[PDB]
Formats: C-alpha cells, sequence, structure tokens
C-alpha cells in the first residue's frame, strides 16, 4: 500500500564510509563510488547523516549552512552527482534534517549572540543567570551544563546538546518560518524525505523550571524539561503541513519519549506527524545474559500498538548513536552465528527494516587504548567532565569501551588492504583490527557470509507479501531462550524463529498444506524432525507455511 513501506534502507555515516581522496575523511565521491555495492545489497532508500557544512563539533550534526554541503565531503556538484546516481539506480535518498539546533558558527546566532536588541536574538534561547550561576540545574545530554555563558551580552544560551549546538526557539515565528523555506528548498531538489533529528526535543517547558536535585549534584538530567513535552504537536503539525504535505516523500523522525500506546499523533496513518518514528526503548536494555523476554515485551508492544492505530514502524538494531548490536544484543563468541540470528529476528518483524552500515556484515565493537583515538565530543565531555571530578582514567574508558557510540564510527570493511580500504591516507578515526577477519571483499565470495544472509533477507521479503504486510504475532512468549513469532497474511504464514541464547535449545514448532525454509544461518539436519527443533546457538530459521 506504500512505497516506503515496502522499503529496505540503509543508513551511511558518510565521514566513515569511503574515503576517496586520501585525507582520511569519507566523502560523497567515496559513496558514489560504491553504489554498486548497495544496488546489489537489494537497498530502496539510502539515509544519508548530515552532510552540510558544519565545524563537526558532532560531527555534521552542528550545522553552520543549511544549504550548502561540507567541505570535507565535496560540493553541491557532488551532491547532485550522488542524487543523479542513486536515482538511475531506481533507489531513493532522504537527507537528515536537524532543525532543533544549529552550529554556533550559523549566521544566524553569529547575530543572536552580539546583542541583547539585535533581530536574530530571539533565534534562540537566552536567559540571565539565577543566583550567579545558570539559570537551571539542567544537564546537557553530552553532560555538563545545558547552558552556556556569553560574557558580551551577560546572558546563558541553552544548547541540549554541545556547547556548540545552541537550540533553536521554536515559540519565534521567524524561526519556523525560515526553516520551512530551507526544508522546501531541500525538497525541491527531489530528494525523497527526510530522516528527522533530535525532533521531540524542540519544546522546552516554559520558564525552564528547575528539575529535582536531591543527590546535589553539579547538574541533572533534563529529559523533563525538553523531551517530548506538551505544546510540541502543535509546532510538528504546522512542520508538517508547511512542508511534507507538499511532497510525495517519506518521513522518519527520530522521537524520544514516545511509548508504544502513545504514538498516534506521531505516525498515525490518519493524521500523524511523520510515516515513522525511531523509538529508544530496545535500545535501553543494560544489566548478566540479556533479559530476552523484556525485548520481546519492548518490541510486541510497538508491533500490537502501531497496528491498532494504523501506524509504520521503523526497525532497527543499529545506528551512529549506538554500538554495535552483535556486542549489545548477540554474542562476540559467536559473532557470524548471533549477527545472522539478530538480522532475521529484527529485519522480518512488521515495518521498514534500516540496515546501518557494517551491521550486513557482522561488525563489532572496538577498543582503542587511548582517549585520544576517540572522537565523540558526548564522551569526550564525559570524560573531561568525570575527570574534573575525580573518576579514574579506568573507570571512564569503561563507560566509552562499553556504551560509546564511537563503536559505531569506525572504517567501513570493505577488503584486507590498508585501512581495509577506506582510505588510502590516515583514517580520522582508526580501523577496527578485526577488518583483517570481517570485510565486504571476503563475505561476498562466501555463501555462508553475513553480508549473503542480509541479501538473502532483503531477497525472501521483497518476494513475499506477508513479510511486508503481515500481522505479526509473539509466540511461546514465556521462553527465555527462543524469541519466535509470526507473520500472516490471508492463506500464507510466516514462523521466524530465533534461539537468543548461546546454548543448543529444543524448541516445538507451532501447531498447512506445504511447509518452505526461506532462510537458515545452520545446515539443516536431514534427520531432525519439523515438530521437536534442535536449534544450536543462534541458530535462527524462518519457514513459510501454506
Ligand atoms: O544532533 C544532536 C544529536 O541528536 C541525535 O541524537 C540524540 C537524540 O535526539 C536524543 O533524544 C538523545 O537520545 C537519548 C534518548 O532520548 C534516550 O532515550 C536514550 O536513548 O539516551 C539517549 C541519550 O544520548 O541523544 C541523542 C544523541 O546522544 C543524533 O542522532 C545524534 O547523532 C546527534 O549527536
Ligand atoms: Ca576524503
Ligand atoms: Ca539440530
Amino acid at each position: 500500500k506504500k512505497w516506503w513501506k515496502e522499503a529496505v534502507a540503509y543508513q551511511i555515516y558518510p565521514r566513515s564510509f569511503m574515503d576517496s581522496n586520501g585525507d582520511g575523511i569519507g566523502d560523497i565521491q567515496g559513496v558514489i563510488s560504491k553504489l554498486d555495492y548497495l544496488s546489489d545489497l537489494g537497498i530502496d532508500v539510502i539515509w544519508i547523516c548530515p552532510i552540510y557544512q558544519s565545524p563537526n563539533d558532532d560531527n555534521g550534526y552542528d550545522i553552520s549552512d543549511y544549504k550548502d554541503i561540507m567541505k570535507d565531503f565535496g560540493t553541491m556538484e557532488d551532491f547532485d552527482e550522488l542524487l543523479d546516481e542513486v536515482h538511475h539506480r531506481g533507489m531513493k535518498l532522504i537527507m537528515d534534517l536537524v532543525i532543533n539546533h544549529t552550529s554556533d558558527e550559523h549566521p544566524w546566532f553569529l547575530e543572536s549572540r552580539s546583542a541583547k536588541e539585535n533581530p536574530y536574538r530571539d533565534y534562540y534561547i537566552w536567559h540571565e543567570g539565577k543566583d550567579g550561576k545558570e539559570p537551571n540545574n539542567w544537564e546537557s545530554i553530552f553532560s555538563g551544563s545545558a547552558w552556556e555563558f556569553d560574557e558580551k551580552t551577560k546572558e546563558y544560551y541553552m544548547h541540549v546538546f554541545s556547547k556548540k549546538q545552541p537550540d533553536l526557539n521554536w515559540e519565534n515565528e521567524k524561526v519556523r518560518h525560515e526553516l520551512y523555506e530551507m526544508v522546501n528548498w531541500w525538497l525541491d531538489k527531489g530528494i525523497d524525505g527526510f530522516r528527522v533529528d533530535a525532533i521531540s526535543h524542540i519544546k522546552k517547558v516554559a520558564g525552564f523550571p528547575d528539575l529535582p536535585n536531591p543527590e546535589k549534584l553539579d547538574y541533572v538530567p533534563s529529559f523533563e524539561g525538553h523531551m517530548n513535552r506538551p505544546g510540541i504537536q502543535e509546532h510538528l503539525k504546522e512542520l508538517k503541513e508547511k512542508t511534507f504535505a507538499k511532497y510525495d516523500i517519506m518521513t522518519v523522525g527520530q522521537a524520544g519519549g514516545v511509548t508504544s500506546d502513545s504514538a498516534d499523533e506521531w505516525v498515525a496513518e490518519d493524521g500523524g506527524n511523520f510515516n515513522m518514528i525511531f523509538q529508544f526503548e530496545h535500545m535501553g536494555l543494560w544489566d548478566k545474559p540479556l533479559d530476552l523476554i523484556e525485548l520481546k515485551t519492548i518490541l510486541t508492544n510497538w508491533q500490537n500498538g502501531l497496528e491498532k492505530i494504523n501506524g509504520w514502524n521503523a526497525l532497527y538494531l543499529e545506528n551512529h548513536d549506538q554500538i554495535r548490536s552483535v556486542n549489545k544484543f548477540g554474542s562476540t563468541a559467536y559473532r557470524v552465528e548471533s549477527a545472522k540470528c539478530l538480522a532475521a529476528l529484527y529485519f522480518l518483524m512488521k515495518g521498514t527494516p534500516f540496515i546501518y552500515q557494517g551491521q550486513e556484515l557482522g561488525m563489532t565493537n572496538v577498543k582503542f587504548d587511548s582517549i585520544d583515538d576517540y572522537d565523540d565530543v558526548g564522551m569526550i565531555n564525559y570524560y573531561r567532565i568525570q575527570r574534573e571530578k575525580g573518576d579514574s582514567h579506568d573507570e571512564i574508558m569503561k563507560v566509552i569501551w562499553e556504551t560509546g557510540r564511537d563503536n559505531s564510527r569506525t572504517p567501513m570493511q570493505w577488503n584486507t588492504e590498508k585501512n581495509a580500504g577506506f582510505s588510502t591516507g590516515n583514517p580520522w578515526m582508526k580501523v577496527n583490527p578485526n577488518y583483517v577477519d570481517i570485510n565486504v571483499e571476503e563475505q561476498k565470495s562466501d555463501k555462508n557470509s553475513v553480508l549473503n544472509f542480509y541479501k538473502q533477507l532483503i531477497k525472501i521479503r521483497k518476494q513475499h507479501d506477508v513479510l511486508v504486510y503481515g500481522t505479526y504475532k509473539l509466540l511461546a512468549e514465556e521462553d527465555s531462550a527462543i524469541y519466535a513469532y509470526t507473520r500472516t497474511l490471508e492463506g500464507k504464514t510466516a514462523v521466524v524463529i530465533c534461539n537468543m541464547s548461546p546454548n543448543n535449545q529444543t524448541f516445538e514448532f507451532p501447531s498447512f498444506t506445504n511447509i518452505e525454509v526461506l532462510i537458515h544461518n545452520y545446515p539443516l539436519d536431514k534427520n531432525e524432525t519439523l515438530e521437536q527443533c534442535t536449534l544450536h546457538p543462534y541458530e535462527t530459521r524462518v519457514y513459510l507455511l501454506s
């Protein structure tokens, strides 16, 4: 019923995808050079992370010119070539729309900060201090205060994210008008839509009241002051009417603070802000084995919850903000098996699946010895803030190694040449040493590779409508090792069975005129009875019943 429901999306982090000119930084001509790879994978939609002019304090999410390409990545002519090549391959491109905040080097902010009476002052969020300190006790998501003092005008500006990412004032009609014009300027070029960044953060609680601080911390996590706050829907409804609704595009909103039963306004077919949202509930399961049943509960709540409102799920396990999914949800002791198990698990639920670069190879976390090898502004600021407070170097590195999103930002691993073929120079972030084992070139020619498993997943989803539009139903809910579910559409039922445990397990097949195995990550045992499945660690199978 919709092209974006049937699509499989691939997410490119361009700084780490392909360097075409030896400076160690991925670029647009690098992306163009690998479009055959994404075509051959079977990708329908490419989401490219921000490629706009940026000082790169937050690697593109701090934008200083919305209408110019980041110099590191190329020019508008390179972008025009990329879009032309993508569209001639029958693929689509969505851009990363970043309008909660700008760079502090954006011309609007350079005007805004210059004087209280500057006409751009109210484009951002300014407030006098309180009792000689910040206007309130809110913490930035990147640690430290959510307020930065301006010596010249003697006021603080708010930044939910880095000090170089001042938040835009969405209560200002002039701001909204300029943002809508710029969105439509991009849409007029014929891009196919947007992933909408941090979009849950655009409504701040008026008066910015202090939050509880019983532990007398320096600052306190401030989501209750700015994540999905009452009043946000007025802005998002206007954004949709003034921009997205005028074009045949897809939108996926990155929307924290939305629950599976309160998602109508965000994604309902009748009146939702977006076609689909990224929600974070399944990415917050920290400890000793993974709580499989809590994962079932979360994902099933979203399957059932959006089915009731005619919404649509964005399916994912990886992106540029998370650690690698083999680490987070699988096992490094069963890297290939668990990568495939996880793939079948998340990809075949009802929704639009996203593949993050390297996920299709089973890429895993890195451990660099030195803080100087890392880049993430959030984790570097965390280091500095916590080191100042007396946290030891080793305690801080443990947090960065186990939770830091730099784990997903190491160069894409193309082959076993220098830098895994990502660059002829010195990569901006070092390649994971396991590229000698994990790389596209080796996986292409190995029928058993993670890459070719993803290829077959994409193919079976395209060829069987039940895997796109079939109703989801959780099976065997209480089983602490097996995640199993069905997809049903008329006379076809797909059964997805995943042994999400590092042990052998036995599972009773749910009890058709015909049965077919669509995909499997272990050799099939001829003597095995369908009724009593003897599953190996992280074994997955997908059956098709008529
Ligand atoms: O452009 C700044 C930043 O924005 C994007 O990521 C941010 C999310 O928008 C924001 O909601 C927050 O995510 C947190 C979730 O709300 C919370 O449920 C849980 O998942 O912890 C997260 C805290 O970090 O913060 C992220 C960034 O950390 C964008 O995708 C980022 O790349 C970008 O840096
Ligand atoms: Ca380059
Ligand atoms: Ca067996």
